[PDB]
């Protein structure tokens, strides 16, 4: 295997790495994996589709413009160069390579293309038509932008967007399901807690968060229990940041941000993808889960779960690791189909005070074709009342011990309007058994005389009751 020859490969130290702080790219390419006939779609403001460094791989099918409703996705180009951002996150994905133009995309043989939807007013029917998207052609989409990162927002996919979600991994891509990859939030200066933001607390999507450099949290990440894994971004100003494709035709070196991390991850699984092209939508975040690495991240929260892994609200599960993410799809074992278990907690409304505990032990829908053994995502759908939102904190706590931040201290949400059946997401208790007692805490952090109700919990389990691993 001879190693990409581009002018600035030498400086994406995120794939060119000696020293074991990279994405593990290599490796993979050097099993024969590189995107060949895997299709990815950039959702974002548009994408220069002349660009030295994309041309050779662009593809038209992969694009439309739905702000100005053509299939042009072309940035509007401004004195601010304002709609550069899908451009370099298309070059991370699939920039050429061997091309003597700046440097490669994890997947430098896919194809790449773009959704303008971002230079507008983005409408529920906008986000569904660009999720919806050409679904027997696309493979991979990639987004990394949601709610505003304010701190205060509580907001997800409307009706249509929603639809196209579930239109998209029931029968997207041949009925395998569309894989969505998302960035998990850049509101970290702002106390964002990612669970608020309803396109990455989704189980349909593939949520990535981002590491340092040197290994440590950055500025703006966002702690969730929604997040599956990780990718290097950007950080201090003595730490690397992202380098790939930029308006203009240029090549820029500054990409940042959670909103680079998302790409780099759409092309890790696009390598997957290749290696394994039955993989189902579950199948790929069964391997992120299986093969992302803690080692070398820098978290207060790492914590083992009941099967053995270590699990991060900064980092989910991990670095994602291309070699190995490649090496376990080839014989990967279709997972069985999704089970969802719905229990309905509450025989009563709970007020919440200053602190509120639920507990209550559950089978798991024992007897039912949707008893679950194995556990994928769960969720607590909550709907309460409460006279400021970011004064609370809640968490989760399976059968197994494994605590799940729900939600975190959000000191800029002052909003009266509590959480209305909002479904915060964990992945944490993955492959866990969800038998038995779960525990919902839901805490005033503040010293204010603080009041509300919560009125419906729904626990809802999504898994299987076969194929488990002996645990880590
Ligand atoms: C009841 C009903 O109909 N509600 C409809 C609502 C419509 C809006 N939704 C939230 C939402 C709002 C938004 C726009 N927002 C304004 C700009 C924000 C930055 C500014 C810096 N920036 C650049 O500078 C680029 N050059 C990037 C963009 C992001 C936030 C985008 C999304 C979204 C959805 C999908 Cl699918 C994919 C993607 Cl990538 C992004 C999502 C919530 C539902
Ligand atoms: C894909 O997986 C399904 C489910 O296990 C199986 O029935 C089908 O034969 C597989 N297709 C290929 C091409 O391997
Ligand atoms: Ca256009
Ligand atoms: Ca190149
Ligand atoms: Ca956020
Ligand atoms: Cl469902
Ligand atoms: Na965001
Ligand atoms: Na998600
Ligand atoms: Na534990
Ligand atoms: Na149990």
């Amino acid at each position: 295997y001879q190693e990409p020859t581009d002018p600035k490969f030498p400086q994406q130290w995120y794939l060119s790495g000696v020293t074991q702080r990279d994405l593990n790219v290599k490796a993979a390419w050097a099993q024969g994996y590189t995107g060949h006939g895997i299709v990815v779609s950039i959702l974002d403001d548009g994408i220069e589709k002349n660009h030295p460094d994309l041309a050779g791989n662009y593809d038209p099918g992969a694009s439309f413009d739905v702000n100005d409703q053509d299939p042009d996705p072309q940035p509007r180009y401004t004195q601010m160069n304002d709609n550069r951002h899908g451009t370099r996150c298309a070059g991370e994905v699939a920039a050429v390579a061997n091309n003597g133009v700046c440097g490669v995309g994890v997947a430098y043989n896919a194809r790449i293309g773009g959704v303008r939807m971002l230079d507008g007013e983005v409408t529920d029917a906008v986000e569904a038509r660009s999720l919806g998207l050409n679904p027997n052609h696309i493979h991979i989409y990639s987004a990394s932008w949601g709610p505003e990162d304010d701190g205060k927002t509580v907001d997800g996919p409307a009706r249509l967007a929603e639809e196209a979600f579930f239109r998209g991994v029931s029968q997207g891509r041949g009925g395998l399901g569309s894989i969505f990859v998302w960035a998990s939030g850049n509101g970290g200066r702002e106390h964002d807690s990612c669970n608020c933001d309803g396109y990455t607390n989704s189980i349909y999507t593939l949520s990535i968060s981002s590491a340092t450099q040197f290994g440590n949290v950055p500025w703006y990440s966002e702690a969730c229990s929604s997040t599956l894994a990780t990718t290097y971004s950007s950080g201090n100003q003595n730490e690397k940041q992202i380098v790939t494709t930029d308006l203009r035709q240029k090549c820029t070196e500054s990409h940042t941000g959670t909103s680079a991390s998302a790409p780099l991850a759409a092309g890790i699984i696009a390598l997957t993808l290749e290696a394994n092209k039955n993989l189902t939508w579950r199948d790929m975040q069964h391997l992120v889960v299986q093969t992302s690495k803690p080692a070398h991240l820098n978290a207060n929260d790492w914590a083992t779960n009941g099967v053995g892994r270590k699990v991060s609200h900064s980092y989910g599960y991990g670095l994602l690791d291309a070699g190995a993410m490649v090496a376990l799809a080839q014989n990967w074992t279709t997972v069985a189909p999704q089970r969802k278990c719905i229990i309905d907690i509450l025989t009563e409304p709970k007020d919440i005070g200053k602190r509120l505990e639920v507990r209550k032990t559950v089978t798991a829908c024992l007897g039912e074709p949707n008893h679950i053994t194995r556990l994928e995502h769960a969720q607590a759908r909550l709907t309460l009342s409460y006279n400021r939102r970011g004064d609370l904190a809640i968490h989760l706590v399976s059968p197994m011990g494994t605590r799940s931040t729900l939600l975190a201290a959000r000191p800029h949400d002052y909003s009266a309007d509590g959480f209305n059946d909002w479904a915060f997401m964990t992945t944490h208790s993955w492959d866990e058994d969800p038998s038995g007692e779960w525990v919902l805490e839901i805490e005033n952090t503040s010293e204010a005389n603080n009041y509300g109700t919560l009125t419906k919990f729904t626990l809802v389990l999504y898994g299987t009751a076969s194929g488990s691993l002996v645990p880590r």
